[PDB]
């Protein structure tokens, strides 16, 4: 468990059909560093917020699972989220 992944919970749980949609293609969409992994769009689709959350953060780590979902989200223009996210985690 911890803040991150309470955090990333909130934040998937609080985005809608139309952001979860945008966003697991973000996820795919920003082109990753190499060492972590790359969740494919399908499984993306295939997943919900409680699965990517332990997906995201066990397929990569905690601070990075969270500072990740605030980066993509960024990326989607969202900043309001992103910087509460950033703070969820790591205040």
């Amino acid at each position: 468990m911890g803040r991150a992944r309470d955090a990333i919970l909130d934040a998937l749980e609080n985005l809608t059909a139309e952001e979860l949609k945008k966003f697991k293609l973000k996820l795919l969409s920003v082109p990753l560093r190499e060492g972590y992994g790359r969740i494919p769009r399908g499984a993306l689709l295939s997943m919900d917020a409680l699965d990517l959350t332990d997906k995201l953060v066990s397929f990569y780590l905690e601070t990075y699972g969270a500072e990740l979902t605030a980066n993509v989200l960024r990326d989607m223009g969202l900043q309001e989220m992103a910087g509460q996210l950033q703070a969820a985690t790591h205040q």
